[PDB]
């Protein structure tokens, strides 16, 4: 049955993980994980998110490709770090290496780039061009990404030791001084580099911060990620409270100030979205809080985020003609965006684990755990996210520690 009593203490302390699919009474979970990862990276052209690079016919490293009918297929730093993640999740070394080895090769803004602000990060749009050879469209980060890369290399190094092609620790110490150092402000992550007062409540995950400061050597270092994790509980405590009932109804939203109060409308030139809706990076907030309840604990904070938010997009529904929640709102209004797609089920399903509500788990579960894996063309996002949900849900998202 659904533990609607999740523990204060978090798995990342206890050792104990949860196992969110066998609570709620699933068989053959691992089997289910298992191949979700072999079709996301098997050669199958179906669900296949993970593709070889190559150059006059050498073999290089491989990507996570981001498919896009609507602008042509790009590559992201986002879909590249989270595909590192879910590879050492499930012990998947040579998966890891080959992305890894991309990212580093091609993704990375050279050190000595002319613009300080670029230096050492990684650029979150690349695209094949016409030839087939991989350049850079967007050198600016989107910072989420180098937080994902940080934590599955320092990961990568616990599983896996630095003696080999990667010295993985010295590279995920490298990428948490770039985050520190290019993608900070006040110690709250950044949209951008070039923007001030600005964050985006997605990247935003709290536990991956105290995890960073059990991996650091140095007092000021641990210190420093410490903070951040609890500046960061801080931002999504005062951003829940802030979009709770009107006029945002519960859902959080694509931008906010480090305030925690949600972007009204648009504020900068080549913003995808207005700032106060609750669109495709809003999904991944309370994936995030279920997250942090998970491996740092549930307070009432984590319960209250999720059961709110579950509530309202149960309630929109309800009032909805094709009987779904959908993928956009907007001061609780329905954008017409379509109906809820896997990656956002997922999302919804990872947040149970700071739900308190059984009859809503069992509801947001199922819908979940029914999903065919994502194929198609916008399997990207939603399959990227079924992935990361896949490992959530199963207890297979652990953190492990490095020893010194
Ligand atoms: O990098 C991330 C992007 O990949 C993401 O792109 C959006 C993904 O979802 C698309 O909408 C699909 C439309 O068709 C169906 O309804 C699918 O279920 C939807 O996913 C959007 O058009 C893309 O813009 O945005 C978030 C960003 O972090």
């Amino acid at each position: 049955a659904f533990n609607n009593n999740p523990s204060s203490v978090g798995a990342y302390s206890s050792g104990t993980y949860r196992n969110l699919a066998q609570e709620m009474g699933k068989t053959n979970i691992q089997q289910k994980v298992n191949s979700t990862f072999d079709n996301m990276f098997g050669y199958n052209n179906t669900q296949q998110l993970y593709y070889p690079y190559t150059e006059n016919g050498v073999y290089k490293a491989h990507y996570i490709k981001a498919i896009n009918p609507d602008e042509g297929d790009d590559i992201r730093t986002q879909g590249q770090s989270w595909g590192m993640t879910a590879a050492v999740m499930l012990n998947k070394q040579e998966e890891f290496d080959n992305l890894w080895r991309f990212a580093k090769a091609y993704q990375k803004n050279p050190d000595n780039h002319p613009d300080a602000k670029k230096q050492g990060v990684y650029a979150w749009k690349l695209k094949l061009n016409q030839n087939g050879f991989v350049y850079k469209v967007d050198e600016g980060p989107a910072p989420d990404g180098e937080e994902y890369f940080a934590f599955a290399l320092l990961n990568a190094s616990a599983r896996w030791g630095n003696s080999g092609e990667f010295n993985y620790y010295n590279d995920a110490i490298t990428m948490l001084n770039t985050i520190k150092n290019k993608l900070m402000e006040n110690q709250i992550i950044r949209f951008s580099p070039y923007i001030d007062n600005l964050t985006d409540p997605s990247y935003h995950i709290p536990a991956f911060y105290d995890y960073f400061a059990n991996n650091v050597t140095n007092q000021a270092d641990k210190n420093y990620w410490r903070q951040v994790a609890t500046k960061s509980r801080t931002l999504l405590k005062n951003h829940f409270t802030k979009v709770s009932g009107s006029p945002h109804w519960n859902l959080p939203t694509f931008l906010s100030r480090l305030d925690g109060s949600p972007v009204i409308g648009y504020i900068f030139n080549g913003q995808a979205n207005p700032g106060q809706w609750y669109e495709f990076d809003a999904w991944r907030v309370i994936m995030n809080v279920g997250l942090d309840a998970h491996l740092m604990g549930a307070q009432a904070w984590h319960k209250s985020a999720v059961n709110k938010a579950l509530g309202f997009l149960s309630y929109a529904k309800t009032n909805n003609s094709k009987n779904c929640y959908e993928q956009v709102y907007s001061y609780g209004g329905a954008q017409n965006r379509g109906c809820a797609g896997e990656g956002q089920k997922a999302a919804n399903a990872v947040a149970l684990l700071a739900s308190t509500n059984a009859g809503q788990a069992n509801e947001f579960f199922n819908e979940f755990w029914s999903l065919s894996q994502p194929t198609g063309d916008y399997r990207y996002y939603n399959g990227s996210l079924y992935m990361l949900a896949m490992l959530h849900v199963s207890g297979n998202f652990k953190f492990y520690n490095n020893t010194f």
